[PDB]
């Protein structure tokens, strides 16, 4: 089998997308977060606290034949960002672009964090990490992609994030007119339950590449790129007037500015990031100065390869015995 499904950016500066998914019987779609840094499939729904509910679309199990509780599961989960939800489980089916899953734990949420509330956009989140992270207890679950791999006709998915501009999530084949060139594979370490790789070096704009081992994770649940501060200030010294602002949180640079591309190593293959990638717009309504979208790692304990990475390649998350990580350019 194989699925295929189209995923929007949820607002003009692409902060995160959002792909519909069919929940139930009759189907209930809701518009999930396809995140490969996390491994719960969890929805907003009708447990859900009313007054954390702002306009999402929930889930009603009540309302599917195929609904289960899966008696006495309970999950909890806190986000990067200082987000978090918890709540009970149903098992449900569970259809993404044509692929179907019976079975599948679909973790209800009793309790969501203010951002959640404030994001009408995301109904919930479909973890895509290793299902080692899957946090429901006391039996652990399995993610979506583990539950249908053994049906797909590859044990694959890939991701196609667009840049201002809707993208693809495939399950189960590797789209060939969908890059160029060839696909570059690296090893990934499953250690941590992330898709781990480590990028060879990075270069700024024209210049020279850097040789040099960057351990990270390929995150579609993250907004933006975090490197070491090292690479980071190479970076953004190549910007006039950019700066790290500890009170904005982070590197913040003239919104009239033309901003230099970034390029990462796979291997002895390079992904360009352009330069208008990393442009998140002013730090608020109005302002002058412009948010970066490479960001340093120093406080987070990992590099995240997030969205503005991703989304200048076509990435194959190869779920084989022995996981890769695959990049063409596009």
């Amino acid at each position: 089998s194989t699925g295929s499904a189209t995923t929007t950016p949820i607002d003009s500066l692409d902060d995160a997308y959002i792909t519909p998914v069919q929940i139930g019987t009759p189907a209930q779609t809701l518009n999930l977060d396809f995140d490969t840094g996390s491994s719960d499939l969890w929805v907003f729904s009708s447990e859900t606290t009313a007054s954390e509910v702002d306009g999402q679309t929930i889930y009603t199990p009540s309302k599917s034949t195929t609904a289960k509780l899966l008696s006495g599961a309970t999950w909890s989960i806190s986000y990067g960002d200082g987000s978090s939800s918890s709540g009970d489980v149903y098992t449900d089916t569970v259809s993404v672009g044509g692929l179907t899953v019976t079975g599948q734990a679909v973790e209800s949420a009793k309790k969501v964090s203010s951002s959640f509330t404030e994001d009408s956009t995301i109904d919930g989140l479909l973890g895509l990490a290793f299902s080692t992270l899957n946090t429901v207890s006391p039996t652990q679950q399995k993610t979506f992609f583990d539950n249908a791999k053994a049906s797909l006709d590859s044990p694959v998915f890939t991701a196609d994030l667009g840049y201002h501009a809707p993208g693809t999530y495939n399950f189960g084949f590797i789209d060939t007119t969908a890059y160029t060139g060839s696909i570059t594979y690296t090893a990934v370490s499953t250690k941590q339950g992330f898709w781990e790789w480590t990028s060879t070096g990075y270069a700024v704009g024209s210049g020279t590449f850097k040789s040099t081992s960057i351990d990270g994770i390929a995150d579609t649940g993250t907004t933006l790129l975090y490197l070491p501060a090292t690479v980071v200030s190479a970076y953004w010294a190549q910007v006039s007037g950019a700066k790290s602002s500890s009170s904005v949180g982070g590197y913040v640079f003239p919104c009239s500015a033309t901003l230099p591309s970034f390029t990462f190593g796979v291997g002895s293959a390079r992904i360009v990031i352009p330069g208008d990638y990393i442009d998140f717009g002013p730090i608020s309504t109005g302002s002058s100065s412009c948010f970066g979208g490479i960001q340093s790692s120093a406080g987070i304990g990992i590099n995240i390869f997030g969205d503005v990475a991703l989304k200048a390649a076509f990435v194959v998350f190869n779920g084989a015995t022995t996981p890769t990580l695959g990049f063409a350019s596009k």
